[PDB]
């Protein structure tokens, strides 16, 4: 519970023909530090045909429970290819300004779950409305088999 949860806005840019995932805020960095707080930090990777193509990262303020910053992840590709991609959100933590892992992770795109795919090929399939949606993120144990050619 509360191990993975991010509210990202799925939208497309029909003016230039490119993706633009606007991550508003997240709610998964629960207080794991004894009498303290966690240090949220995430990055995004897209697996084109099961192969890591483009790699990007975001900036989040440490010592918080809700990773908020509002950043946009752009990826230029045809509107017909946006429905056959696979983007995976990689969440991490900097335990006491050091190093930590085993946080939430999720894959969104072509062969994703209904909750994600039904909004993916819905809002960023053609419109440009920044509709943020939340979803439970699973540990990196599941992502290990997803980044290894899942399509
Ligand atoms: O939690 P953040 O606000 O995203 O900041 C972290 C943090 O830097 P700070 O010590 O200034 O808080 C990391 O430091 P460590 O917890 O690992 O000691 C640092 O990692 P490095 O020191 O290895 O650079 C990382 O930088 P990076 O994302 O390049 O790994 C950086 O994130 P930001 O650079 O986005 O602020």
């Amino acid at each position: 519970e509360k191990l993975g949860d991010i509210c990202f806005s799925l939208r497309y840019v029909p003016t230039a023909g490119k993706l633009t995932v606007v991550i508003l805020e997240a709610k998964n960095l629960k207080k794991m530090d004894v009498g303290g707080l966690s240090d949220p930090y995430v990055k995004i990777h897209l697996m084109q045909n099961g192969k890591r193509l483009k790699k990007k990262k975001t900036t989040i303020k440490k010592n918080t429970l809700n990773p908020y910053y509002n950043e946009s992840f752009s990826f230029e590709v045809p509107f017909e290819q946006i429905q056959k991609v696979q983007v995976v959100v990689t969440v991490l933590d900097y335990d006491k300004i050091g190093k930590n892992d085993a946080i939430g992770k999720v894959f969104v795109g072509y062969n994703s779950t209904g909750a994600e795919l039904r909004h993916w090929s819905d809002m960023l399939a053609n419109p440009r409305r920044p509709i943020a949606q939340w979803h439970t993120l699973q540990v990196e144990e599941e992502v290990d088999a997803m980044l290894a050619v899942k399509k």
